């Protein structure tokens, strides 16, 4: 707020700080170039060029600072391998005579590429018609970003979106969001996508949804003419289920199974010529792991 | 950390030196730089090599006292109030590089102090509820602020009114109100001013004008049968002086033969039961009228 220059880089990398007197007389005899950071209301001594006696590096900087072009009016330096505890406020100072001191001040910040990933819940989802309650389905964190990333999701599904943001020790930010929702059917397999911004990179990772639901029964297997005499046809019941249906169990709206229908997993197969009194409707009743449910077609039967 | 205080005027020594020389290190340059505030300007270079440079405005203001690879301490001489502000005194040095002290210097200025009474003819009266300024103090162009305060035994209110000056000082100035009374008349009013334990004091005396407060001596416990030659006299307290005094009874006649010179009654010679009553003197001034009585008791005694 005080300071008109400000630099950025990220961790590892290199910045040049640059500080020239602008507008050198013969009268000023240029003293020495003195670097300082302030932490503030610290400052401490980072590097100094004297014309008459050299350069002098002092620690922790030894190995990381360096002078470009050092000269009566030119004290850039640079500052590599950047850390997090390099931000702060670096102020060059130019001590001249008989003229007296020329200072000028920049801001460094540190930037940090965040890591990013998803992950699903390691609960099973279940749809049971009871239960209302929004269940955690995904997890999507962008941790050690500095300055934070913008997390948000991309999918189908109605669910809600919490946010959570932690300052670490460091000064990163790491970012989560926990996406939940009320597990359904319509949810299964349905894909959830994790999208990551962070200064215009974009991240994204996707999760399929496993969601168990109790069966949801069809019968196949009876088209147009199921004509009288006829030989050897059947119904087959499809049961969409998650987990699969373990038992199967087939019945008619006029009570149990009559003699010429037998049936074995699944598949109810009438034996022999169709007459009229096979006419009605059959049932069929899967289970799986989450419960029993049922299914029907109306079998009429025709005359060719 | 460090503050110095000067009054306007005189001459401060502002100290800098350098702790624990060492062997090692070679001091490059000594720089006094003033802050006011977020501004840094040179005031004072020291340089072993090329000597000593003082800068403009303050080439005849500011000299070191000893100047040395150790001490950069200076004086800086006729105070003014635009002096104020942070000093930084830096020893550049080689090669561990620069080490500044600070301080503060705030510059004070004695206030200048007075009180005046008003022009306003105070006058005192029945019904007049409404206070009325009688004396202002005044501790002008001070800093910091002084404390204005009153001494009397006056009843009445002081309110206060604290400006800021462009320059920085600032004026206290206390306005005292009362009603008007007879009793607050000659009384003192003194305006104090407390400035940086320095006690100043002025004193004014009130002069509040008055209708009459009548009063009748002369009366004596005993009074003959046929006592001499026995005067009353009407004591007038009022402001200014009465200049009327007419008599009577409170049965309207002045029982012959009682003479008045004025606020005087002489009653001659032979006294008697008659006699009795109450007598009143009636006082006027450019106020005022107003009377006193008195009860009359005449026995063989």
């Amino acid at each position: 707020v005080q300071v008109n220059d400000s630099m950025y880089g990220f961790i590892g990398t290199d910045v040049v700080l640059h500080c020239s007197f602008a507008n050198p007389l013969p009268s000023v005899k240029i003293t020495q170039v003195t670097w300082q950071k302030s932490t503030n209301g610290s400052k401490q001594n980072v590097a100094i060029y004297n014309p008459s006696m050299g350069v002098s590096v002092l620690a922790p900087y030894r190995e990381r600072v360096e002078f470009l072009r050092p000269s009566f009016t030119d004290g850039t330096i640079r500052l590599s391998r950047l850390e997090l505890e390099d931000e702060g406020v670096y102020i060059c100072e130019f001590a001249t005579f008989p003229t007296g001191n020329r200072e000028s001040q920049l801001n460094l910040t540190v930037m940090a590429k965040p890591t990013n990933w998803i992950e699903g819940t390691q609960a099973v989802l279940r749809a049971k018609k009871g239960q209302d309650d929004k269940v955690l389905v995904a997890t999507c964190t962008s941790a050690n970003g500095k300055p934070p990333s913008v997390v948000s999701w991309e999918t189908r599904l109605k669910g809600e979106a919490e946010y959570q943001e932690i300052r670490n020790p460091n000064g990163t930010v790491t970012v989560i969001s926990r996406y939940r929702l009320v597990p359904s059917r319509e949810a299964h397999q349905q894909s959830l996508a994790c999208i990551v911004n962070y200064h215009m990179d974009r991240f994204k990772e996707s999760l399929t949804l496993n969601v168990q639901y109790e069966p949801e029964v069809t019968i196949e297997g009876f088209d147009g003419n199921w004509y009288l005499q006829r030989m050897d046809v059947k119904l087959t019941c499809k049961a969409d289920a998650n987990p699969p249906a373990t038992e199967y169990h087939w019945t008619t709206l006029n009570g149990s199974l009559p003699k010429g229908v037998e049936a074995q997993n699944r598949t109810l197969f009438f034996k022999g010529p169709i007459n009229y009194s096979l006419a009605g409707t059959y049932i069929c009743e899967a289970t799986n792991p989450i419960g029993t449910r049922s299914g029907q077609v109306e079998v009429n039967i025709t005359e060719a």
